[PDB]
């Protein structure tokens, strides 16, 4: 499509793009703002290089997005309680906190301090994962719910690992296994090896096939784009459509980035239509 | 509430002893209604001590349904409806590459190892009911492709008639057995390929957890066979497996195969 | 045997004796035949012994030395005999539905175990029964020298540790006792292979329920090799099942047999009693 | 450590881009030390901006070892040493290497070294996997290392042009691809199951899923689980490079210590390349007896 406003580069033909010709220290205008937005619903990541930005900025930048919570959270920045620093779950395949009935619907992270090569950050698109299935595969598969939960990254499963809050980390909450992204309209699948313990209705062992299959599908590298983080690089991810992978090859180096988390809605089939 | 024979279970899946009747001669209605019964519960049953003919083999075997003129090359010479078996080890149901699989086999022991070769059997019933309403109502509208490809087709020839190998049918995943109404999983390794419509990738995962979760020893009998031993299967709602334990011994049975209809979801 | 009379259940293992009276002392040549038929056989029965609770005791004592199992509790009047009992409402976990061989988190686990049939279901109740000794010939070679050097961490973790608390399937109180945690997370490591110290013949040692990983691996390294063996190890030509009558006395070797409970009998009283021997540290050589 | 050229590593683990040379000319020793340095280092190597032609392109190959083509590939128009990667905007058959592998295995003595140039490419899609089969080895547990070490691997082509090719349906176009002898397909090779870089010394894993059949000795029962799981070990996204392709790109791997994946995102665009394959000798646990 036609960007005026902002120069797109995409990074792969299926996710990933390049945002450059903007000053994030500044206010962006209606249509500055209205192609950038258009460019995150296509591309479900982007990256804003050479954005050497403030706290506020950062998160005024986020609230164009969606709502961004006074979180004060542990790892939260002293006089700026949206932003939290991330200091270096991880290394499987996940989108973020889908143990909660709201997870976020975005995330905006800034590289403060990083390797000069190593750290890059895998993605890839649910969307894509769920239009390479075979329709009988969609038809069996789109009317089920997952049971996700925390229990094995900090509730009793982690625990009982012998070599936060335990309640909060056993707490399920359900989703739909194929879900309406709210703004693009589209369909993507939504399953994640991180907190998905069951199918809904299922026991583990009869989920297992199904679960295992549709991690080992999604997560084709013809599905995925790899982005490289500089200095100042600011990047947006859509965490209802996307997954994403943290690369740890940069043993013995510093690696500090900001984050802040823009709110989504309960996950859903729809958003009051089909 | 059996009147006419007497029936022993062998486990609380599958399996019975009938004893109290003779085979060589011809069943009333009341106690051919009473062996249908035990078949239909019991699923797969054994005879001991029947000292029978060929033509008396047949002539049960017809009760069960039609039995089929037709010699293989195997056939006993001047009784062409009777096999002999001289010797499997994948639990299967026979010949599900067919359009009409047989709906049961009568097999009689004929001379047989003292101890070996016993042959597993395990219910389908059990194995789809022990299945929890939510997978059952996913995977209930899935149909299966069979075809003998890895047995005697082009698969098979290239790890070691081929068309008649090759050529593919498809059944449902869950059928209806005709005589006793009961819901049973209808899938197998040996000659299932993919689900109906989905890619080997995407069907295999489901599959493999099928053939797991049916064969459980708890889902499972064994019988052990004696000479002159009867024994009939059905092959709809069981499957088998043949243990070879006994190299170097010799074991004749002789087969009867009774005619199916289409395995379907309703009737 | 001219002492006894053996009846062969397969092709692989498991044998009927009869023609003894195990109300009986037992004289030297008739001991050293069921102890034979033992090493042969691996799983033998018994069927028509009605004896008391000194007679299970004394015949158990011809195998080694009585050293009951952690988990099960004892009869009223005898602490050496254990029940395995399962009443007619329980809906609970049932002991034993799992491929294994009993108690392999110990240092050293029981070397056999003698079970009696007390009170049990017409139809229902077998126990699978298979031999580790054929499992292990049946690999080729080189799988073999691969694996005969490997050792595997054993632990109750599942059975009465943490991922047993962590997760929701729960024993009765009917015949299991109340346990520790930390026992029950403890670590042995036992060998891939064990030489069986009464017959010399090597056997794989390896179980779903107890074995967390090999020493010295990741579990993900682990778990190809294990769930291979796993499969293995319980393909049914492997295998031998045991139907229990009333006063059947069953006795198997639990370094190179795995049993399995077969639970078709939901709704039905279970009781049989049971006596453990006791065995030394699973090895690869007793030189 | 760089002089004569500029090297900026991909990732942490391999790949690097390598500037400040002119590939269509010859190369002082001090120039190719650095290269073959970075080569050695890095497994991967690509240098952006080489307007080349066939003969200098053959010419900086023959700097790696001799030229050896590769059985499955048409080669192009005045030159048999140089093969096509083609995929047209229309095709819609099998896809030239999109499971991770390396180059022809199947071979007693498989290529040591491919250098690929970009012809003509689309603007985004079309990139190219890479993993480090050293690292794929180095993160195994000393046990399991010590396990496995001593296990030979059987090879063959029959899942790409032998009889398991033939007995199924999905099929590759006519377009990049020559007609091949089955029986070709089906012989088979044994190759270590690690194996010894003869440049550098360094220990590899060597084993993939397109040619791999079984281990040596083993029964396919025995052999699935370990081969399934080294597949999935070697190929975890942390052991990975992804390289994009810009017109006149010149790409070298290291045949024998990595894996490579071909990335098809760009369905209805042409991509082709020009490919030249350098010769090595037979995989083996050592150098020294
Ligand atoms: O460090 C990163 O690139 C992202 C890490 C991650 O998994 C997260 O914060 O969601
Ligand atoms: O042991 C048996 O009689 C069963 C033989 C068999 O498996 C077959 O009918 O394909
Ligand atoms: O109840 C049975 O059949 C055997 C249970 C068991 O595993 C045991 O007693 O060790
Ligand atoms: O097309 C690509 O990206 C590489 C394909 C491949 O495997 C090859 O050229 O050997
Ligand atoms: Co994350
Ligand atoms: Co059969
Ligand atoms: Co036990
Ligand atoms: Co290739």
């Amino acid at each position: 499509q036609r960007f005026e406003r902002i120069a797109v580069q995409p990074l792969t033909g299926v996710l990933g793009a390049e945002i450059t010709g903007v000053d994030l220290r500044e206010p962006l205008d209606d249509s500055t703002w209205n192609e950038i937005l258009d460019a995150f619903h296509t591309y479900q990541v982007i990256y804003f290089p050479g954005q050497a930005i403030t706290n506020e900025q950062h998160i005024a930048f986020s609230r164009r997005f969606g709502p961004v919570d006074p979180v004060p959270l542990l790892k939260s920045i002293e006089g700026y309680p949206e932003v939290q620093m991330i200091r270096r779950i991880g290394d499987d395949w996940h989108t973020d906190s889908t143990f909660l009935d709201a997870p976020p619907a975005a995330v905006v992270m800034r590289a403060i301090d990083v390797p000069e090569h190593g750290g890059d950050t895998g993605f890839l698109s649910m969307y894509t994962a769920w239009e390479t299935l075979s329709p009988t595969m969609q038809a069996t598969i789109e009317g089920l719910n997952v049971v996700h939960s925390a229990t094995r990254v900090f509730g009793s499963l982690y625990q009982a690992q012998n070599r936060m809050d335990v309640d909060a980390g056993d707490r399920e909450t359900v989703h739909p296994l194929v879900v309406t992204h709210p703004g693009s309209g589209r369909k993507g699948l939504y399953v994640n090896q991180v907190y998905c313990q069951r199918i809904e209705g299922m026991s583990e062992k009869e989920s297992e096939p199904l679960l295992s299959f549709l991690f080992a599908h999604a997560t084709k590298p013809e599905f995925t784009c790899r982005v490289r983080w500089k200095k100042d690089q600011v990047v947006v991810w859509d965490n209802l459509c996307t997954m994403h992978y943290a690369i740890n090859d940069y043993h013995g180096q510093t690696r500090i980035l900001h984050r802040t988390t823009v709110g989504g809605v309960r996950p859903a089939r729809h958003h009051h239509h089909h």
